[PDB]
């Protein structure tokens, strides 16, 4: 089948030393950041929750450097299929900053990124 | 409520009120980005590489609160068609902030949008 494409820019908050705003008031690096600040700025925030999407399959796409991912999204598994640029940086419960092609992301970012794997749980966080 | 959507397609929400730490070490709030900022050389030639994206059409989707835009992508043009939803802010070289509902991005991410037009580039702020 087809792909849903994703963004074709990045956001800036990527880049090494960014400081983040949690709903705790707490600012954090954004290479500091760990899962528990996700979970509990969304536990405080009236406006945000936290979500996942597992990491299903990665496979290349026929453009070089972008990879074709399979997500199951949130708690029934909606099955999303995904074009997204191989140094998009996932947050991974319990690992990090995860990306398909981390050597990239530090060249782009300086920002340190595990190997995306299949059964990553990447975090969102959506409007409620 | 609107469909499945993967972590890059989300808007990122948590950047709201961040600090950027730009290329070359100056700090940036992310609301007063400006397209200098994005470039490094203090005098544009037409040496200059960017990379961009180029809105070419936007439509409402079916469902609700999402638009589709068509992208003409990098040097070499791969056409994109991108479901998002509609506060998702993107940075217009000669612009900035800019998103397919501007009222919506400035109250969700605290900074000032303008509208999202056909023929508007679309960058990313990278080391590159
Ligand atoms: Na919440």
């Amino acid at each position: 089948g087809s792909p849903a494409a994703a963004p074709p820019t990045l956001p800036p908050y990527f880049m090494k030393g960014s400081i983040i705003q949690l709903a705790n008031g707490e600012l954090k690096k954004v290479e500091d950041l760990k899962t528990e600040d996700f979970i509990q700025s969304a536990e405080i925030s009236n406006d945000l929750k936290i979500d996942s999407s597992t990491v299903e399959r990665i496979e290349d796409s026929h453009s070089p450097g972008v990879a074709v991912i399979q997500f199951a999204v949130g708690e029934h598994r909606a099955q999303v299929s995904v074009e997204v640029l191989v140094e998009y940086p996932f947050f991974v419960f319990g690992q990090g900053w995860s990306s398909c092609c981390p050597e990239r992301t530090s060249q782009l970012f300086d920002l340190p990124c595990s190997k995306l794997s299949v059964g990553d749980v990447c975090i969102s966080l959506t409007l409620k």
